[PDB]
């Protein structure tokens, strides 16, 4: 009984589909983009050809709804990095000290959990993706949503596809607005933090034995310095490849040929690590940019008007600077409080608006983490009302910092630091008087006075070949 319509069949729609199934007897996904039978690049999400972290958080949620996943990801040759353990990190406070593992990463491309993701989906029959499709227009009234207008791309021809519930899933580019002018509702508010980033992506082919059990390697921007933030983030993919995503932020923006890249990677950030371990490496791929950054988050939850059965998620609703990796995080936060709201609601008048609003709680984590560090580089453009943005500057950094700092050099602090940043926890969970008294402890290591490699990760950058 009851049928879901998706709009969106990226990571969001996705994830949405597998959960809605449980509860509808049938999901229908439309997307206008052609999809791959392999783990192959598509129009319609560019964003994979850059670097993808996905936290433990995110990956926690996506195997509680896709039972399987993190290990066939793993299966399939990801790499499962501890962290801090497993990561080189210039912090904005220094190295972070690789104490042992408190959290961790699933490091490879994002066209393989893409394609790890939509195939262990539609095993479920009850979900087809209609692929090659656009949306036209929500069908019913700003009282009630109850299904979508679409066209066929090869055909033409349009159809009205009925839902009881309606989900719109289609990213950072949803049409969401003017659909829902269409029926009639008013604007919801904007609220954006936009730092100018650019990315800068190339991938290498790395020395072949180091090709597994190689560290995330990062080095970070310091978002208190006065200057435009620099980034270099080295992540380890499948077969044997690095991906290396460089960025800036508006007067600090990598250039976009080949030739400039590895000196931006040397010098154009904080510290040269990436730029040297790069020169280990083997070039795959000419230089892909991105200028999809902007914090940028619309309030539907707060409209004085919203209709039963629509519900809006993932980049659709909040959008993030993907420097913080958060972003598959969040959807799938997202998808876990639309099911809550299912398991005690079911499909009754205020359904679409609790889930709304509990969507908006369950990305907030992420909001904060993003914006907080963008809204003081130079030349930052804002729009927004919320507070913590707004007021208070001193004390906010002031306890920012002080957690940032201890955490590189406190395994206590960086396990309650981790938990928070890889959305395991929540913002309060930092507030709780064991992580600060820690932060009073204050450090228990020495600042690393170089990269934390370990020598045994150095030894597998070279071949050994040349020498009998
Ligand atoms: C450069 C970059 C790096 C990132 N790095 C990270 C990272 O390290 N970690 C992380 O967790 N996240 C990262 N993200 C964010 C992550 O890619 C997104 O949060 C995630 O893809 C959001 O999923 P989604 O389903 O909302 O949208 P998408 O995955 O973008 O999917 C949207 C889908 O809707 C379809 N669609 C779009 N418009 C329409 C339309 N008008 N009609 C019909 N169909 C439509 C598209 O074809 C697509 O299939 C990064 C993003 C960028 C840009
Ligand atoms: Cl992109």
């Amino acid at each position: 009984t009851r049928s879901a319509v998706v709009l969106g069949g990226g990571m969001a729609g996705m994830l949405v589909s597998s959960m809605l199934a449980r509860h509808v007897g049938s999901v229908t996904v439309i997307d206008r983009d052609a999809f791959p039978a392999g783990p192959d690049l598509r129009k319609g999400v560019p964003q994979a050809r850059h670097a993808h972290i996905l936290w433990s958080g995110g990956a926690r949620i996506v195997e509680e709804l896709l039972p399987g996943t993190t290990d066939r990801l793993l299966g399939a040759g990801a790499h499962r990095i501890g962290i801090p353990d497993g990561q080189v990190s210039y912090t904005a406070y220094g190295w972070q000290h690789r104490f042992p593992e408190a959290q961790f990463m699933i490091a490879c491309s994002r066209a393989l959990l893409d394609w790890t993701v939509r195939e262990e989906t539609l095993r479920e029959e009850r979900i087809a993706l209609v692929e090659k499709t656009e949306v036209l227009a929500l069908l019913g009234d700003a009282g009630r949503v109850t299904g979508v207008r679409v066209r066929d791309q090869e055909s033409g021809e349009e159809r009205e596809v009925p839902a009881d519930l309606v989900v719109d899933t289609t990213g950072r580019g949803s049409p969401s607005k003017r659909l829902l002018a269409e029926l009639g509702l008013p604007a919801p508010e904007e609220e954006f933090v936009d730092s100018g980033m650019v990315y800068a992506t190339r991938l290498f082919r790395a020395p072949e034995a180091a090709a597994t059990n190689f560290p995330l390697v990062s080095v970070h921007a310091d978002h208190r310095a006065g200057r435009p933030g620099c980034n270099a983030v080295l992540m380890p993919i499948e077969d044997g490849r690095w991906i290396v995503t460089v960025s800036g932020t508006r007067g600090g923006e990598p250039p976009a040929d080949d030739e400039g890249f590895a000196r931006f990677a040397r010098d154009g950030v904080r510290h040269p690590l990436v730029g040297e371990l790069i020169a280990k490496a083997q070039p795959l791929t000419s230089v892909e940019r991105s200028r999809s950054t902007v914090n940028r988050r619309l309030h539907y939850d707060r409209l004085a008007t919203w209709p039963e059965g629509l519900v809006v998620l993932g980049d659709a609703v909040a959008a993030f600077n993907p420097v913080y990796g958060h972003g598959m995080s969040a959807a799938a936060h997202s998808v876990l409080a639309l099911r809550s709201q299912l398991g005690q609601r079911a499909f009754q008048p205020g359904l679409a608006r609790a889930a709304q609003r509990a969507i908006a709680v369950a990305v907030d984590d992420a909001w904060v983490l993003a914006t907080s560090h963008d809204i003081g580089y130079p030349g930052c453009r804002t729009q927004t009302r919320d507070p913590r943005l707004t007021r208070h500057a001193g004390e906010r950094q002031r306890v920012t910092d002080l957690v940032g700092l201890t955490a590189t050099r406190n395994q206590v602090v960086n396990r309650a630091a981790v938990a928070l940043n890889t959305l395991s926890a929540g913002m309060a969970s930092m507030q709780d008087p064991a992580v600060m008294a820690a932060v009073r402890r204050g450090p228990e290591v020495p600042a690393p006075t170089e990269p934390p490699l370990r020598p045994d990760e150095v030894a597998r950058l070279v071949s050994g070949a040349g020498v009998t």
